[PDB]
């Protein structure tokens, strides 16, 4: 009757669909992380408080615009808002800070059929027109070929190369050209640096400001990830790198990118300029699938609730897009203009919360858990076996939660990859771990502030009890419900090995 | 290499997803019918011809607006445009006509005597709803007239009232005998004759009004192919529509529009009484919480697939294309997922009726649907449809499932089905073959209504019946071969499946090469 | 390259079959319990020691014949043989004692043998004057249970007839002897659940501390309850295995199973009572339902029959044993092969060898998947712990699942999910250690160490005992990973803790 | 309520097992071919007629024993019995003839000069093996002659020697001295096995050459080639059979370890396989035979080539009128494994109850065929199937799919060579496959395939080919009705082609029985 448990019991996916029930209410817990882009509409300490109450887990700062002093003040406000709830550790919600890079860029009426010359000659830097268009990408001729397409201004204008310091092009799709418009080269192996000079300064500032994760723009190959990793350096070795896949080469070389990264963003805006817009859903489902197979976080981004920039309710296509991203297996969903500049930032966050929670209940865990196991390698790793054991146990007794003690987050990540229905309450004393855990579907991170007990086994038990208080206080479960608890046999990371089925006290 | 065949071979759905390939191009054939609402943007014969070339299969006329004179003209234009292609029978594409009823709608009056005028409603402000027809054309930010005379009897203090696609929100503060005082929750621009929803309330308007009766009888006279019946709440609503159509309209398909909570609750009895369903997501997402609409959509599509009845996904699929030359990523996703869900048809409303980019909207649904169709995990879908399908003594059902199985085995260019009533082709469609189903019929209505079924590409044979039956079969089969080749569905040397009768009941399947 | 691991990884059952490899050697462990009927050929202390070394887990006493004095001595010899290994508790193997009842029977009278019409009489005048014209039976209600056309088999199905008197026509003739057993196919035989001899024998069973009763000719749930009632409070811990021997028992199987501790597929009599070509259907149905319920099932009768006379079995016999294991049978049985035959030890060794090969050839991927899907979602902690342990054991290919258990129940719960890894059930309860052999995969070990003062140390001591057994038996070695199940306090019913532990 | 259809619809194999119902009766048709070894007990025309009525589909002649005169007469009698039913083509059942070769056998000599004399060996005693032909007819308790001249080069000290179905066990210039490790009665000309030794006898001996020539002369349908070790053995037999025997099917018998190791290349080269478990279970440990059996049946099912399960399936019925429970189980499980045919050897050749043994195999096969889990079986066959543009394969799979959908009474297939019907059998339909042919050899050889009920149409060819096609289809209808496979009003599937000649099957119809 609740959380689509009738549908959960269907022996086929078709029958599962047939039983989905709008009058079967979901549980309180919402598993999918919500990433909110902060800007003029959401920047104030007072609005940030409401953003957190509405369900924001990660504050994204877009470094395509704004000064370091500007972003430093946004981060300060985020932390002011976040720590205003710190007095009660039971109810405190960690909030992560994400730095999203500008990344490499190419920058500059026009009738269809007309001929346009692209010039790299610096003489035309401030004198672009209907006949000659200057671009700042010096190696463009080396990466394009006759018949190559060139997009200008967020894909509005389309050119085709006819002759390859210059390129003779024919206007395929025409419109009003302007100053400093963005250029995309579909199918081209663009050889711009992994990080611009601006990016290097921005990433170092990210380390200064103690950010949790970096969303690295325009990642094309594993060596781009390694360059971002190198810039973050020893000091930033624990900041998660999320590679943004934005073009054809990124999609083609996705496997090597995933391996080198901590996670992925499906950057649908630019991806739908670089490849045909009708193919974007294929790229999204492929990347979410492969991330799910690897146990690495994946974010669905861009235009998910776009109309809510101007309207208090989303379109039906937007509601569908959010639900389907969750059903695809996205760990996180994202809001951009909707929260950064729109008239309804709080409504947009609340709607993502509501849809995600409904969608999580409609998941067909029977088949999903079955397939994840089948494709899960047999390894000698004790934590992996303990984690799969915990998820299986959680299904067998419909547990209220899986409670996991973790220093680095890894033990909770290993549970998350198996996609339990039960929320995963990850108890840590490491504040960064608490914040970074929002990247993983199902993890509800809690930061334990209690002193270390003198008997280590008592300290373990204290943290488990803290998780029990959190679940009760947040309405995930009640006294007498059964929960799964994951602990280790000695202190320090890498020793999670104990799964217990326990009553909520 | 093509049609996502690498993903097709995966032994798990997760691996199927992992194998989806942006460099694997789809086939030329598009299986999902595209329904276009016709209006000022898309009504001239000139533009209708381009609508057809762009992929329109069904012309939807919304009888919430317009006179019978006007709609008769629209229907004439659709037929003129459709028949302009008749002189090359190989390239002719049947086009269906659908009548969408007004039904039990609630509408506001005119802002200050104008059709275009608007007033700003400010959150927390007061707004009086009146039933007095003196204010019927004198609506403003203070007084709002609506045409539901009994609204007071079905609302209470605290009730919420939604106006203009649920974007303006009011709360009843005080009730009256012939009036309501409300407070604005969600403000915005209020225009003329906007739709009103009372989600809490049991609205007591007739399922089929006197106007609906007039429109349905006009539908019969005009030889429409189908009726989209608005606001269906229960089986008896459908029976009333069916009664008005009567014996003369008995072959017109009734598609029940599900757009309120009762329609969802009573879905099974509605589906049983109907020929098909529309998931009318606009009103549905106001009548129930917007976050639950995807559940109702997937439930209804699943139940229709299971029953073998056409289902249409409708409303705001490509909404931003009313004003913009391309869609948002959420809109792209929505179209693809509707197809992956199992929708037989997808629909465009304002995008084609009134927007700046009607042809572009049609082309985009065409491009997305074709990509989505290739990305279907047929291995599991076909297995489940066969499993959930009763094993019966019906020879035509057995031939149909055999033909679909055969099409998978040789990855055929098509399943060609010779059919008078369309039934044989519908029976093939319900098993969801990858191969396009070329349904060859001499019956014009059969050809038009076939568009309701995923995969059916209807072709109308106009040649006389041959004396020799084998030669008449071969004439129709070769007709399908020539359409398929012309449309690029397949080439000489490819293998196709052909379904016919054996003697002058479809029960013969042949595996034949394309000449 | 070992344990059919290549076939284990196949995505389909067909590919699994195709990868089965006679050159892929099995692990040391053999999961399927071997039940041996004891008799003249295997009754001595010295032969019993070799029977244990050859793989006997349960000694079966057939009470159809033999005195209490006789069976008392057999039991004494079993115990002497079993306890001769008790000095080393790391290598000691528990051996269970099973009492198989004579049960309710229909018998003919004394002749005057005799080689067409034939009248059945209940008239005690014909009691010692049986012949070709008149045959007396001791089942007074036979006329209430049969009808015109109903078949009647005499002497282990050898003779066949078609029907306070009955007039019958001989369908299949033969030599009709004295005091022969009679079967009534399809008939609802209303003989008591427990005969007068059974009552005395079951009392004897309780006095002799037997581990389990194989109750003959169980037709309905109430028959089980009557056996349970006769065993009483003194015998409350004695397991009752219902023998399904006829059509009614098959029809009413679900109710019998619910009331029983386990099931024996008694194929000999079953194949007289129903057409012999249908027995495999009944076997597979009963094994399936028992697996679904997680209750032990034994496959019985003629599994290695030719080995009564010969030192190697027929190919059909090799096949039958393997297929019983592949079907899901917890135990396999030997009757005449070990009781009276010329090659008792060879017969035990052959069941061991075949069982071990067959267990490796199980398609655990699908088996476990199906057991999970059909696994009821309940609030029970021990059930959730058990399935979590089995899932973990597959994920890390563990050397074993170690289970501390007082009653055996915790280990039974693991066994029903059919892990590949051996289940080392460590107990201090000697009877639990003996009874655990009824369950596939359970390797029971009897810990004899004193209860340590600190319970947590006592728990660790027993886990370490299991580690030592596994090392000595070659199940695993230092550094391997095993699964360990324990509870949150002393006493039964509190198993709730699964650990992945390195072997020290 | 019949044919285990309730168990058929189970969503899991476990639930499928749970639903198996002893009160759910099978259909009339029995799909698994029954091969009967003919000998003194079953050789007469009289008995052979009853063997046919009881279900014999193939008569096997074992050329390990008997002269050509003897076998020629057996063959003559098989044909006399078979053709006694030819007057009504509707009821005529084709019977195939199989020649089973001696191959590279090792046999002992005569006990005290007689073929039926025996000496009871005692466990523990000593026994000398000699190659000196002086003793080839004077074997006894103390000296034993063997016919494997080159025996001494291929075995060493401590080697194990097995005699008479591995039942007697022994441990080691032209002799060997041994101690009886397992004793018992020692008879004449018993088979000897050297499991740990590389026996070097020819694939095709002079005797085998003579026998194969005889097989061609006698128009046998198939050869069962003994002790095939590798693909080159199969090619040798194929080449000896040559052009005159080109249409004789070669079934390779797997009876040793090398045969199992090299099974894939053997299968590729053969028309089918026999799992010859008798010797197989001596050459490799007896406990591993089920693994070898299931592997071979699986791989044959995968490749679409006939597989036969052989030896001791109902062994006790040589002396008893009823089989043991292990025997009943073995037959059922061979069918559930996927074996196309099951075999009787001593049970029919020399035993006291040949007809009872044939009847019992018939009863068990039919029960087991209903108990198959077609849902998974068919799904896996479709998935494992190599995907092709072949129209004949598409028509075959569509026909099988259709047969399940309407629980058809039969699949009727017109075929000249048998191939079209073989293509249907490959996908393992529940419905029987009535294969209508005018080719008598096709009719006989079709018995190698699970499900094929071959019928021999003897009507003249009609001028109008379409009417010739409809003629044979209606013959099939008449056969099915007469055999009680279906009645008027039932739905059946019918496969035909678009033109005459082999390779054009492309038409599937779902038709009611007239």
């Amino acid at each position: 009757q609740t959380q689509q448990l009738h549908a959960a019991m269907a022996d086929t996916f078709l029958e599962h669909m047939c039983r989905l029930d709008i009058d079967s209410p979901p549980i309180t817990a919402r598993n999918t992380g919500i990433i909110c882009t902060i800007g003029p509409a959401s920047r104030s300490v007072e609005t940030l408080k409401e953003m957190i109450k509405s369900g924001m887990n990660v504050a994204r700062l877009n470094f395509s615009h704004g000064t370091h002093e500007y972003h430093a003040e946004t981060i300060k406000n985020v932390r002011t808002a976040t720590e205003s709830f710190a007095s009660d550790p039971i109810l405190y919600r960690p909030v992560a800070v994400a730095l999203d890079t500008k990344g490499p860029e190419i920058r500059t009426e026009l009738k269809k059929g007309a001929t346009l010359k692209i010039t790299l000659d610096n003489a035309y830097m401030e004198k672009c027109d209907e006949n000659i268009l200057w671009l700042d990408y010096k190696n463009i001729c080396k990466v394009v070929e006759v018949g190559s397409k060139i997009y200008v201004d967020d894909g509005l204008i389309s050119l085709q190369v006819k002759q390859k310091d210059f390129l003779v092009t024919e206007v395929e799709n025409g419109g009003s050209l302007g100053s400093k418009k963005g250029v995309n080269l579909p199918g081209a192996a663009v050889d711009l640096p992994a990080v611009s000079e601006k990016d290097i300064q921005d990433l170092k500032f990210g380390v200064e400001q103690d950010v949790d994760m970096v969303f690295a723009s325009f990642i094309r190959k594993a060596s781009d990830v390694h360059e971002v990793r190198k810039v973050l350096g020893e000091k930033g070795k624990n900041i998660k790198i999320i590679s943004k896949i934005e073009n054809h080469e990124g999609v083609r070389r996705f496997d090597e990118i995933l391996e080198a990264s901590d996670g992925i963003m499906v950057a649908r805006g630019d991806l739908g300029i670089e490849i045909p817009a009708e193919k974007v859903f294929l790229a999204q489902k492929m990347m979410i699938g492969r991330c799910n197979r690897a146990g690495k976080p994946v974010i669905c981004a861009t235009q998910m609730l776009e109309s809510m920039i101007k309207k208090p309710r989303p379109t039906r296509a937007e509601g569908s897009d959010v639900a389907n991203a969750v059903l695809d297996g996205a760990d996180c969903i994202m809001l951009s203009g909707e929260t950064a500049k729109g008239d309804y930032p709080l409504e947009a966050v609340r709607m993502q919360h509501l849809i995600a929670r409904e969608a999580e209940a409609a998941i067909y865990h029977l088949q999903l858990f079955e397939e994840l196991r089948r494709l899960a390698p047999i390894t000698s790793d004790p934590t992996e076996a303990t984690a799969v054991g915990a998820v299986e146990a959680s299904f067998k007794c419909c547990s209220g939660a899986i409670i996991v003690l973790t220093k680095s987050g890894r033990s909770a990540h290993q549970v998350a990859r198996y996609r339990p229905r039960a929320p995963i309450i990850a108890v840590t004393r490491n504040p960064q771990t608490a914040r970074q855990a929002h990247l993983y579907r199902g993890i509800f991170p809690v930061l334990c502030k209690d002193p270390v007990q003198e008997a280590w086994a008592e300290d373990v038990d204290l943290r488990v009890n803290f998780a029990m208080n959190v679940g009760k206080a947040r309405g995930f479960f009640k006294k007498g419900d059964v929960v799964i608890v994951l602990t280790g046999w000695r202190p320090g990371s890498g020793f999670t090995n104990t799964m217990r089925v326990v009553p909520v006290p």
